[PDB]
């Protein structure tokens, strides 16, 4: 409805940033509206959805277990790692690590599930053989985040990251095994809830991944619906601003508000 992109405008005014954002029908893919659906921003944390999902196609193609254990070090820690600075001694497995990586977003886990499936590269020609020839990961926590202008290193595009995030959570890529898996992970939150949750109204399902980097980038993909069911996929991503976080989640959370009002 375009109630919601005087929200999403208002939304770039309030901030001094760019703001990108779709929403899209499940179902059917049709695109319900859009403000810079085609430019690029910093993916941040919501790569980790794609990441497991190529672990997850691995694990679909026998190339990898949930149950594998992964062993690492202090060496190996990175800047924020609430779940995996805690089991440095016993190691965590495959399954464990795409959890802590989009439930709590933590950064070490992603690094080191990025580098079972080959490191940025192959997450990168994984999205590219999918159909996916905009979103790229280059870079490893925690320099994917840096948000340089106009730098193409780690970004996606609001409509191809809408478009990703439908093929894994409906498309034959994954057994059902898999796509409930990882809806099972993105269903979990703990990080979230100051964003599109925050406005969700009972009873409705959302499974999402937010993400924050440097120089003011905020973000989070969602598919969310009534009736305990996702029918909608919002992506929403800033970069730029200079605005607090609580501003620019609040700003997040306001945009949700306008989508859930006018569904
Ligand atoms: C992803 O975008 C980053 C990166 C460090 O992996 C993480 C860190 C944060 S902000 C720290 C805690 N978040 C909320 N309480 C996020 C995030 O999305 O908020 N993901
Ligand atoms: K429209
Ligand atoms: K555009
Ligand atoms: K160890
Ligand atoms: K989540
Ligand atoms: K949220």
């Amino acid at each position: 409805h375009p109630e919601t992109l005087v929200k999403v405008k208002d939304a770039e005014d309030q901030l001094g940033a760019r703001v990108g954002y779709i929403e899209l029908d499940l179902n059917s893919g049709k695109i319900l509206e859009s403000f810079r659906p085609e430019e690029r921003f910093p993916m941040m944390s919501t790569f980790k959805v794609l990441l497991c999902g190529a672990v997850l196609s691995r694990v679909d193609a026998g190339q990898e277990q949930l149950g594998r254990r992964i062993h690492y070090s202090q060496n190996d820690l990175v800047e924020y790692s609430p779940v995996t600075e805690k089991h440095l001694t016993d190691g965590m497995t495959v399954r464990e690590l795409c959890s802590a990586a989009i439930t709590m977003s933590d950064a070490t886990a992603a690094n080191l599930l990025l580098t079972t499936i080959g490191g940025p590269k192959e997450l990168t020609a994984f999205l590219h053989n999918m159909g996916d020839h905009v979103t790229r990961l280059d870079r490893w926590e925690p320099e994917l985040n840096e948000a340089i202008p106009n730098d193409e290193r780690d970004t996606t595009m609001p409509a191809a990251m809408a478009t990703t995030l439908r093929k894994l959570l409906t498309g034959e890529l994954l057994t059902l095994a898999s796509r409930q898996q990882l809806i099972d992970w993105m269903e979990a939150d703990k990080v979230a809830g100051p964003l599109l949750r925050s406005a969700l109204p009972a009873g409705w399902f959302i499974a999402d991944k937010s993400g924050a980097g440097e120089r003011g980038s905020r973000g989070i993909i969602a598919a969310l619906g009534p009736d305990g069911k996702p029918s909608r996929i919002v992506v929403i991503y800033t970069t730029g601003s200079q605005a607090t976080m609580d501003e620019r989640n609040r700003q997040i959370a306001e945009i949700g508000a306008s989508l859930i009002k006018h569904w």
